[PDB]
């Protein structure tokens, strides 16, 4: 039939004014990958508005999730702010991303970096049990302007505590647990995201994730370039996956 499914909001948290997560109803057909995304739309008149957003929630689970940034003046915004549970959202039947750690054949450390809401699809990857398993350890490095905006904080730092390690990363003002005032690119290359870990990085060893602003993404694939990393490819191994987060 179409290419969508009409779903229903469960429910909406206004987790600040600007940061929101959500859930809609899954149907028993949808299945999606760790790390992929879903195309959310809604009629608009006699057409459509489709954006795209990474699944937060894990495979298994019986509802799917997402967590948006409310833009300004964004259109997709406008409608996330005011949309309500039980509210009709339709749901694209399939799921689409590369962002999939497994295809890594070897590493002893996974390190998953993001920016802002590209954190997304490295919640539902933390929720796959071979992850952990095939990792020695499993690391997140969420970069934010302010801490407010670390609305998962409490429980990736209770999940903290195969060793998993979350760095949170405040650019704008200071936050006591994680890095404050440099980005991910510059803590990359003065060794603190290295010393934060308590893990020597290196391309041996080394498996990196990059979602996030498409700027954050260039200046970090540019930065682990340059200190012997390579991109993943179809046909080479490599050290490095990426998605901008938007
Ligand atoms: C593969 C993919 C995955 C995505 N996953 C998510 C997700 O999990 N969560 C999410 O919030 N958005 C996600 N986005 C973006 C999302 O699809 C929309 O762009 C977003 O919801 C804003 O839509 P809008 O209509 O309100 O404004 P738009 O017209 O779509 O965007 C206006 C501008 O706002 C900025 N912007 C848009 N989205 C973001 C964002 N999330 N963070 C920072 N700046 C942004 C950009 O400069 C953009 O040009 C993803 C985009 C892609 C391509
Ligand atoms: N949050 C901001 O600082 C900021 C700035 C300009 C516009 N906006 C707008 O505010 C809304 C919300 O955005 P957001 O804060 O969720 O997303 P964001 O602008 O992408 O910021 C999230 C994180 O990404 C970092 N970052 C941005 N560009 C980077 C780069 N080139 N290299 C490395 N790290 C980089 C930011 O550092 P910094 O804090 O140092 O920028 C911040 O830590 C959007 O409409 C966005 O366009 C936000």
């Amino acid at each position: 039939e179409a290419k969508f499914t009409e779903e229903k909001i469960l429910w909406v948290k206004h987790h600040t004014p600007k940061l929101i997560t959500f859930a809609i109803s899954r149907p028993e057909s949808y299945r999606f990958k760790a790390g992929q995304f879903s195309r959310l739309g809604f009629y608009e008149g006699k057409g459509f508005i489709w954006r795209a957003y990474s699944v937060v929630s894990a495979e298994y689970a019986d509802t799917l999730e997402y967590f948006a940034v409310l833009i300004q003046d964004g259109p997709m915004s406008a409608l996330f702010a005011k949309m309500q549970q039980g509210d009709t959202i339709l749901l694209d039947k399939n799921a689409t991303g590369f962002l999939l750690p497994e295809r890594f054949p070897d590493g002893k450390d996974l390190v998953m970096l993001c920016t802002g809401s590209g954190i997304a699809p490295f919640l539902s990857i933390l929720e796959q049990p071979e992850i952990r398993q095939r990792f020695d350890t499993v690391n997140l490095i969420h970069s934010v302007s302010f801490p407010e905006e670390l609305i998962f904080n409490d429980r990736l730092a209770a999940l903290s505590e195969h060793s998993f390690r979350f760095v949170p990363v405040t650019t704008r003002a200071a936050n006591p647990s994680g890095l404050s005032g440099k980005r991910i690119p510059e803590l990359l290359k003065n060794n603190s995201i290295e010393q934060a870990l308590h893990t020597k990085l290196t391309p041996e060893s080394t498996r990196f994730m990059i979602c996030g602003n498409p700027e954050m993404v260039k200046d970090t694939f540019q930065t682990l370039l340059d200190m012997g990393y390579a991109m993943h490819r179809n046909r080479i191994p490599g050290q490095i996956m990426m998605e901008n987060g938007f």
